[PDB]
């Protein structure tokens, strides 16, 4: 039931206010552009129109801006006030936005936290909610209780553009995996399979239990860096990929995403890691 | 412990002739060539030079022949005794291969079932060996439990070639989630995270929890066909693409990857399916 501002009312920043007024927080409510306070005051949010007005209201500052804004911006007019105060921002757009955040934050005596929620608004607040947080583990510890009604909340580490780094991280192999999932479907679809039945075999199982397995297995192998071929070669994952990309051609099926997973290998073995392990990929990357 | 013939003693093949002695089978074994019998003879297999003779030493004939070699052509000179007798075909290469070899095999009063590998030849006997098959329902129920102690059987249809589908699919989807998740590892390892460290929260949580909730979650949408983008858009996760792009060049980390993405993503909107959900992608591939 402590005091919270939220800074942004956007979709995301909307959600918020309303999953901590379901709390049961005394919330207050600021945006730039006027309109977007009216659904949270009728769940018993408090506008307050002034930054500096909403800044002082309580001592945890939720600040989820708009893409194009910046905290410095936003939060400028507030600078003497925001002294003794917590920021837990959760929409910088880069890492260095967010360790550029934190300095800011620390020159004016405010504690500093950056987070990235890892689900879509409507489902802040509810089971499988999970945002990571990267900097003060003071504040992290102080509002760790107040922060797991939004998600399950992990502390990542003090640099602050952890957060945002290892979200565009997962964002990253989310989207490769899915583009894969779809070129699966769509073969499987050539037989009439529906992709709901695949996902039986192919999320049911083969994702954690084949694909997860096979990443765990081969993690430290990526640490280690040497990438040994002995036990399979990247050469080797090549002739599969040819495999696919002829299979996927006589079901009629389009090639794109066999072919540009077989180029990548080409290229690794026109750098010299044919006889390495497929991981090896990676140091073309880095 | 009924007798069982294997036909093809490469990697694989020797590792299901093992694996069948090692459950107390009377195991046969034939190769084209010479010289690969000798460790499974050691372990007790009866070597036979003549593919008549190992065809007429067991009615159950695990076929694992080289990618090079064809059925008809491996056990022609075998026509004859092959009638009322069982093949279990581990490598057909293509799905329209195997519903030849179905189909060669009725001719010879031959009962078939094809059947996809999941794992390498080490794993095969062992927890997590799963085998896929496709094929006759009287041969897999006839010989499930002498199958189960190779793998875990799944029995996926009639069609002789969806086995091999499932395979390809599978593993398309594998190379692409592979490659996301070297991606995300050098994203983050370029802030000094390990990807032995990585793996806590990208494979043991947003693997699962994330990508194989959202494939579930959207599989029912792609069935249906239509993809209405109102709760998010495929013009959407462009932008967050571009973004995952700038991050990847602030980090130094090669861009590859999710420029690849982003391209499919634009072919998609310049196709007209922008304010379509992310899934309608698919649709450009069959």
């Amino acid at each position: 039931n402590l005091p919270v501002t939220v800074a942004g009312l956007g979709p995301m920043g909307s959600a918020l206010a309303a999953a901590l007024l379901d709390r049961g927080h005394d919330v207050t409510v600021w945006n730039r552009s006027p309109g977007k306070a009216a659904p949270l005051v009728a769940k018993g949010a408090r506008q307050a129109d002034d930054i500096v007005d909403a800044v002082s209201a309580s001592r945890l500052l939720v600040v989820c801006l708009a893409d194009y804004d910046a905290l410095y911006s936003a939060l400028g007019p507030a600078r003497e006030a925001l002294r003794g105060r917590v920021v837990v921002n959760l929409n910088s757009g880069t890492p260095k936005e967010a360790n550029e955040a934190l300095r800011w934050a620390e020159r004016h005596g405010t504690g500093y936290l950056d987070g990235a929620i890892m689900v879509p608004p409507a489902m802040v607040g509810h089971p499988g909610s999970v945002f990571l947080y990267s900097g003060s583990a003071e504040v992290f510890e102080e509002y760790k209780e107040t922060l797991a009604g939004l998600g399950d909340p992990v502390h990542l580490g003090t640099e602050a553009g952890l957060a945002v780094l290892y979200n565009t991280a997962l964002l990253s192999m989310m989207y490769s995996s899915m583009n894969g999932f779809l070129h699966a479907a769509a073969l499987v679809g050539s037989a009439g399979v529906p992709a709901a039945e695949f996902t039986k075999l192919a999320v049911d199982w083969f994702l954690p239990a084949v694909i997860g397995q096979i990443i765990k297995a081969e993690a430290p192998t990526i640490d280690e860096g040497v990438y040994p071929g002995d036990a399979g070669s990247l050469e080797m994952n090549v002739t599969t990929l040819k495999h696919i990309i002829g299979t996927s051609q006589e079901q009629g099926v389009d090639t794109e995403i066999p072919v540009r997973n077989k180029e990548l290998l080409d290229r690794a073995v026109a750098a010299g890691f044919g006889e390495s392990s497929y991981y090896s990929v990676i140091e073309l990357w880095r």
